[PDB]
């Protein structure tokens, strides 16, 4: 299988007066390049894929292809949806505008059945010939992909070849890497990035790597290297950070902290998103003080 | 404030060979008001509103206001989104197309704060002038809209006139009703539909009434006549149904349901949502044998 592994990064979606900002964007992006990341994931949850329109999501995931041409990243376009054949034209048209692979995420809100997310994703597969990722987060969607539908959909869908796991469950990263030991599982829960890399997970999608780009650089690194002493020293060194970018709902923590540190100009969201309570800024600013944090 | 109260249903959007049959959305629509509704709602969760297309929304709104003209039922219209300004677009799109009022589901999967959800709902309620019911399912959409949000958006803008409430948590209901005992709290979980009446609940969105809509118009009515005995022997009655109408995700056994009792000519649904198990399919037949269902 064709994969897209190593560190990645759920990147932010910067608003400059209720618009993309589409220079910080490109800026940040290859801030990211610089400081070690493997793969960029434009317009996924970090990225505030619901709120945004298809041309601004076009124009997102253009600029991230354009300045990711000539280097080694890979470009892990957000294509998911609830509805089977909107995410089969968010994957064709992630393909289209030059991806290496997609994040599909499991249908929200509707809660299909396990046949029916077999279906979804088997459609989707077949629709494209790039790497596809699985990503499950029950606490979001309302649904959860099991272990034995992931394990058939990476068994009979060629581009299928792992999950981003956000699920809080190591007990499931074990059942799916002894099972079915093949498949690219990927942490989507920047807090237990070391512990799913040494179960033999292959890669973070990392929301901490927006503000730290170096440090989860590293640690994904040391760990794919069996430097497990290191990449755990570095886990441990995150967990605050890890854990006040979460004190409220992703990517509502992680652009406070990117306009604190100065690399966006703007704090601003698109609804329902807004910025966080005073008491939380105050928090997360706090926090943000023991790390060193790399500028442009 | 203007107010859409009493028995209501929230539609099942009927497709045949991929595509919704309207003649039979008619035929459904005129059976509910045969049968003693008060209002329906088009394009809610039971009625796939996350796979349909802006057409086909439109069509089943239009479908639904053209039946009832001349009678007294009314059409509440879903009108939700996760992104405020597509919720602000759908629910002007909505009072367009004749609607007496929206049902707005709590924004799904991106997990807003309850000053972001504020701020969402003030911006729908002040785009149209037709009354806003709130739509709160926490196991759906990852978030719930507290208490206290609740009454601020009661109190502050004009047209929220109260809340569809699906958390199976009868003290929130309680909290509601006893701190703001003007708003008109809606059942949206059958089985508990008596208790929620029996607390000062004024209606229902039911999905039972899809099949059951004389059983489900009765009760409501009896509970507003304050003939609680009644109202409660016909909820108690409806137990094995209104369960067995959630072994899997809703509409999934409605649509089963309708189509075993050939209300519906296909049982077609859009992906991802998708047939019931075999198992599934003889639980909801074998169910379905101590009720009497009417016809057309
Ligand atoms: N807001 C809807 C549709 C959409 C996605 N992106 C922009 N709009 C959703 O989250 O699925
Ligand atoms: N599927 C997306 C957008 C949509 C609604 N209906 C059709 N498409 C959602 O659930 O918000
Ligand atoms: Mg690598
Ligand atoms: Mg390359
Ligand atoms: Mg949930
Ligand atoms: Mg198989
Ligand atoms: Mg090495
Ligand atoms: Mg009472």
């Amino acid at each position: 299988k064709n994969i897209i592994i190593g560190a990645m990064t759920a990147l932010i979606t910067p608003f400059k007066n209720g618009k993309v900002d589409e220079q910080s964007y490109a800026r940040l992006i290859k801030r990211q390049i610089e400081n070690g990341i493997d793969a960029v994931v434009p317009v996924g949850t970090t990225g505030e894929s619901a709120t945004l329109t298809h041309e601004e999501k076009r124009t997102c995931i253009e600029i991230a292809v354009e300045t990711c041409k000539g280097t080694k990243v890979k470009v892990l376009a957000g294509a998911g949806s609830n509805a089977t054949h909107e995410a089969v034209g968010l994957a064709k048209f992630a393909k289209e505008h030059g991806a290496d692979g997609i994040l599909s995420v499991a249908p929200y809100y509707n809660k299909p059945t396990q046949q029916g997310l077999y279906e979804h994703y088997k459609a989707i597969a077949q629709s494209v010939d790039i790497p596809v990722l699985l990503y499950n987060v029950p606490g979001r969607t309302g649904c959860e992909i099991s272990t034995d539908t992931i394990i058939k959909l990476f068994r009979d869908c060629e581009n299928i070849y792992g999950v981003k796991e956000a699920s809080g469950n190591i007990d499931k990263c074990v059942d799916l890497l002894a099972h079915e030991p093949r498949m690219m599982l990927i942490s989507g829960e920047d807090a237990i990035n070391y512990p799913i890399l040494s179960n033999g997970g292959k890669g973070v999608i990392s929301v901490t790597s927006n503000l730290l780009p170096d440090m989860i650089s590293a640690l994904t690194h040391f760990a794919l290297d069996e430097n497990y002493k290191e990449a755990k020293k570095i886990n441990d060194e995150l967990y605050n950070i890890n854990k006040i970018l979460f004190c409220e709902s992703n990517p509502i923590p992680i652009k406070t902290a990117m306009y604190l540190a100065g690399l966006i100009e703007s704090l601003e969201f698109r609804l329902p998103l807004c910025s966080p309570s005073k008491e939380n800024f105050a928090k997360i600013e706090e926090v943000m003080k023991k790390y060193k944090i790399k500028g442009f």
